[PDB]
């Protein structure tokens, strides 16, 4: 509580300690006039831990991707603080990829088939496109392993966690469709040149608002007020653009004004839905 603790969800706490640091160096000192004196870094596997942490006041601070961010809303964990802007891109939207030769032309032909999907926290990799399949009517079972088929007339997805898998699976002929955002589909660590070539893109859910910055519930009120207006300044100064650079490529912060806020919560909503329904 002098302590700011800046974290994310991670599969990776090795590789993405080096993209908090940074930024966590740049806002303790200009946070020292609201009682802050040093920084932390704290990571957790999934959003479920994380918002243990955040509730019982071990985490103060996360940037996440917006359907990952309301999961942490739903259990009572973290609110809003800042609008995020990332490559550029205030919004994002997931896409729905199959091999050029697939059968599959369509959202409603994946009934029958299996879908790679990432982990349980992805907005783009899991909660879009779940969102999207319970839209149409589409039931999605999860699948055990590669050999597990779908029920005739339901989709089945397999979690294979990164991004990359998503790809080389769909790739490999070992999936029939694969789940990634816009943006990670021009991303060559993610989406390499030799398995896009034989992919087509067969569908693509309306966009969501990239990311947020959310802090937890309790949170100080002056230290909240404090860090939004850091963070909002952090943008236009040269002294940041390093930290903001490995900061996820933060390209923005910017208010919740009232249209991403009933993004936010129709957003929500849908995840909500797919938790009801995903159990």
């Amino acid at each position: 509580s002098s302590v700011l603790v800046l974290g994310r969800i991670s599969d990776d706490p090795a590789s993405h300690y080096e993209q908090l640091k940074p930024l966590l160096d740049y806002v303790v000192p200009r946070m020292r006039e609201v009682g802050i004196r040093r920084g932390e870094i704290l990571m957790a596997p999934d959003a479920r831990q994380m918002s243990s942490y955040l509730r019982r006041g071990r985490v103060d601070w996360v940037s996440e991707t917006t359907g990952a961010a309301m999961l942490l809303e739903q259990r009572g964990s973290a609110h809003p603080l800042l609008m995020t802007e990332r490559g550029g891109l205030r919004d994002f939207h997931t896409l729905f990829f199959v091999r050029r030769d697939s059968p599959i032309h369509s959202l409603s032909q994946l009934r029958g088939h299996t879908l790679a999907l990432q982990n349980a926290s992805s907005t783009s990799g899991y909660l879009l496109p779940m969102l999207e399949l319970l839209r149409n009517g589409i039931a999605c079972d999860v699948l055990l392993s590669a050999d597990d088929t779908p029920a005739r007339g339901s989709a089945g997805y397999l979690m294979v966690g990164s991004k990359l898998n998503v790809a080389a699976f769909v790739h490999k002929h070992l999936i029939d469709v694969g789940a990634l955002s816009n943006v990670d589909w021009d991303d060559e660590r993610h989406m390499p040149p030799v398995f896009k070539r034989d992919f087509r893109i067969v569908h693509r859910t309306a966009p969501v608002p990239r990311a947020v910055e959310m802090v937890r519930t309790g949170m100080d009120p002056a230290v909240e007020q404090r860090l939004r207006v850091v963070l909002l300044q952090a943008a236009s100064d040269p002294k940041a653009g390093p930290a903001l650079k490995r900061f996820f490529d933060t390209t923005g912060f910017r208010p919740l004004d009232p249209t991403s806020r009933r993004r936010l919560q129709e957003l929500s909503a849908g995840v909500q839905r797919v938790r009801d329904h995903v159990e």
